């Protein structure tokens, strides 16, 4: 299909993910350890921009450290090495003293009542309301007159303090050095005339009727309902109290430490950005704690019950319902089923969660040594969520488990060779799942280093890529009839000794393969076609590797030697190391070129006899098909299907 | 753009003050109550009319309308209400300012102009979602409606 | 992508979302009230998987409503009564399905096409006997893979 670049174009061990949205939105995102290179399935490099930097994707082992999750709306990128950190710079009311400020509600006055306000051990203001004999004594019972009369006495007694008269209240503010330590008011009318208002209230009904703009009050609770202490702020222009974030509270995490996204822009190019995670909007550090991933590393990203989920350590961190980037409750005063869920897997052994596998009407959380089913009794809430250990099977964490039909395939590494297991539901039992070793008869076949598990449901195979033997694609061919494995075929595909396979994904029986020889990186496609040629005008479907359709250009033929010599890097845009080369002409003439001793790079010429200028030819590398029979011994079966020799 | 001023009544010796846009547009001191006729000056409608005419003189191009137990003050197209406070000296029982936001349904003004729109914030006592109510003058009820804009 | 009916509601399939209307009011996709939460309120939730899943068909099958994508099949259920909170989208199987031909249900079975490079495989979607909630698809064109183009 295309040549992506040189040998090091994608790095030593790239992490490659297929993005398959629609018929026209098919791409590879290649994480090379230093950047992202995006190719469409035709092989054209798209541009990846880094508005917020590329430090999140810079790692020595992209396969071990980077996970990619693509859904219809977003493509999340999580770095398993980066530890999520909270933004200590973003603090709501960074230095707030609750005792710094106070209020004095003045609801009115009554005759013969001594208005007293007491601050810091002193009676800073004392006013005796007139007995009411004179007609004008009713002017002295006005709340605003009483508020102003006390305020001027407070200003004289408290020289450097700030005393302001509001609508039915007195706003007294201590200077920066000082603060309110004792704050009591005496009216002699059961607190009906004046009462002291601090920044704490017993309940919402006890809030002052009027307050300065932005006045912050913590609601303790009436001890009548299961209550969580919350904060309210007064809006002067709106004349309402709204729940807000507490004072001296950090609200944000560092977005550079959080999972990122890869977004296609309008120009067809991609942007690697952070995500705008919603901050804390209510409560404090105690009532609204940091999510469990804070201070830890997120291992996986998933979706469950219209929520975004994270896997960090032993915890499952689900976001608010329908709000993926918000991991905090909407309200602290009230509990909602939409509130984010933060629970830890509860076992007696170490269980770090690496993968979230949707399997058989359930969500399965996979650890290295155990598998858990994430359930809820009824509707999924913070209280209802349950993590139940269903099985204890060893699972390799480089390769995400791959689901085909009713089965999930995963790798379990051994000392020298990787065992591939099929995760399935046991037929009789209602809630028992099991893993079956599908490599039991070939335990020493797939070397350790499995980093990709893939396959096709339509073609009924599972393909395994291991870095122990990079030249091979291990193929598991299976057939299922009436809940029975009728075919279990294990084999491998090889494309050359120095060739390495970095990725191979199937899209409806078309297998698009990224290959790498010792000089170049290639994109190529394997198609399971019945009676269809691959290239236009080909005499037949030729079985060659790196198959290409080439029109021989002018100037290639040399009449001094009577040969038409074509240049392989001109044909492919790339060099080659070894392998027999076959040139197929439309009439059916085949010329085979053996490897030069130094290799194709040293002598990258194919000398075709005669003048072939202007003719279309078909060049490829011979596929070495091997099948060794088992020894022709007598085979017998028992009453069952078990065989014997 | 618009605001309301409920006038539930008056008390003797209480200074009724309404403050708009940094100015005390209307100020009225209720009589001390010595004379028998002072009980005529504590009537809510009389207080509403007295405050309205002072507001009309102070706010020239504004629209001030007296309703049933309330004062409907409307800013012109260019201007708007930026500061809106009323001082009565009786713990807001006589007059209180009414914006287009209310804490709860029980806090809605008893009477409003037809089609008056109020956003209900919530009392932070139940899991609450802010909603809108519109007043039906001919029906004298508040009905949940679609929000403005 | 699709129009369907479930629990006396009109349903839509758009992207990876299921948009169910208000109960018994097919053309209303908005709540009657914001002040109060009702079980009749419309349901709008996305299918929650780690892979791209565009919903194309809604197949009523075996006392359940099946939501079919190109690569996965989901069972639309609810824990108790179907509300906004109780709605669940659970991946039951991962089978490739052609989106041109709507799956056809005959008796206990649902038949659908899965295209290959050159010829189409027809599969029968069915319920497995022993397990309570495992569904399966069986290729009924296994012996004739190259028959239906």
């Amino acid at each position: 299909l295309n040549t992506l670049g040189d040998n090091g174009a994608l790095g030593q061990a790239p992490y490659i993910h297929l993005i398959n949205r629609d018929e026209h939105e098919q791409y590879y995102a290649v994480f090379t350890g230093s950047g992202i290179r995006v190719f469409d399935l035709s092989g054209n490099e798209k541009q990846v921009r880094y508005p917020n930097g590329s430090n999140y994707i810079k790692t020595a082992n992209p396969r071990n450290d980077l996970r990619m999750v693509t859904v219809a709306d977003y493509t999340f990128i999580v770095n398993r090495n980066v530890v999520a950190q909270k933004n200590t710079k973003s603090v709501n009311l960074p230095n707030y003293n609750p005792n710094q400020d106070g209020l004095i509600n003045v609801r009115g006055g009554q005759y013969g009542r001594e208005l007293i306000v007491h601050i810091n051990g002193k009676d800073v203001a004392k006013y005796k309301i007139p007995d009411g004999s004179q007609p004008e004594h009713v002017n002295n019972t006005d709340a605003q007159w009483l508020a102003e009369e006390l305020a001027k006495q407070m200003r004289t007694n408290l020289s450097d303090w700030t005393v302001n008269v509001g609508q039915g209240f007195i706003h007294v503010t201590a200077p920066s050095g000082q603060q309110i330590d004792s704050f009591t008011t005496k009216d002699g009318y059961a607190d009906q005339l004046i009462n002291p208002v601090t920044h704490y209230a017993q309940s919402f009904s006890k809030l002052p009727p009027n307050a300065p703009n932005g006045y912050m009050v913590k609601i303790v609770g009436d001890a009548s309902k299961s209550a969580d202490q919350y904060y309210v702020r007064y809006d002067a222009e709106r004349k309402v109290w709204t729940e807000t974030l507490g004072w001296n509270t950090e609200d944000q995490v560092l977005w550079e430490t959080m999972p990122h996204a890869l977004v296609r822009a309008a120009d067809g190019n991609f942007d690697f950005k952070w995500l705008e995670w919603s901050p804390k909007s209510c409560g404090d550090v105690d009532t609204n704690p940091w999510p469990s991933f804070v201070g830890s590393s997120i291992n996986d990203v998933f979706f469950f019950r219209n929520r975004l989920g994270f896997l960090s350590g032993e915890n499952i961190i689900l976001s608010r319902t329908a709000k993926y980037f918000n991991f905090y409750p909407a309200s602290i005063a009230n509990l909602s089923d939409d509130d984010p869920i933060d629970v830890a897997v509860s076992t007696n052994r170490i269980a770090i969660l690496k993968y979230a596998v949707p399997f058989s009407e359930e969500l399965l959380i996979w650890s290295d040594e155990a598998q858990f089913v994430l359930t809820a009794s009824g509707t999924l809430t913070s209280k209802s969520v349950e993590l139940n250990l269903t099985t204890q099977f060893d699972v390799q964490d480089r390769a995400r488990p791959f689901g085909i039909g009713r089965n999930v395939y995963f790798a379990s590494p051994r000392s020298s060779f990787t065992s591939i297991h099929r995760y399935y539901a046991v037929q009789d039992v209602s809630s028992v799942k099991n893993a079956e070793d599908i490599t039991s008869h070939v335990p020493n076949y797939i070397p350790n280093g499995v980093f990709s598990i893939c396959g096709s449901g339509t073609e009924n195979f599972c393909s395994v890529l291991s870095h122990g033997d990079p030249s091979k694609i291990f193929m598991y061919k299976f057939l299922y009839l009436n809940e029975e494995l009728r075919q279990q075929s294990w084999s491998h595909w090889d494309f050359g000794e120095n060739v390495q396979v970095l990725a191979c994904q199937s899209i409806s029986s078309d297998m698009y393969v990224i290959l790498r020889n010792e000089f170049n990186t290639f994109l190529a496609r394997i198609s399971f076609t019945k009676n269809a040629i691959d290239l236009q005008g080909e005499p037949y479907r030729a079985f060659m590797d790196m198959k290409i359709r080439y029109t021989i250009p002018s100037g290639t033929y040399n009449d001094d030697t009577f040969t038409t010599s074509i240049h392989i890097p001109t044909i492919y845009g790339a060099n080659f190391g070894r392998g027999k080369i076959t040139v197929l002409e439309p009439d059916g003439k085949i010329t085979v070129f053996e490897q030069p001793t130094a290799g194709w790079n040293s002598d990258p010429w194919l000398r075709l006899s005669g003048n072939l200028e202007g003719r279309m030819v078909y060049i490829g590398f011979n596929i070495n098909f091997v099948y060794e029979f088992s020894k022709f011994l007598i085979k017998q079966t028992a009453d069952d299907g078990s065989t014997s020799t």
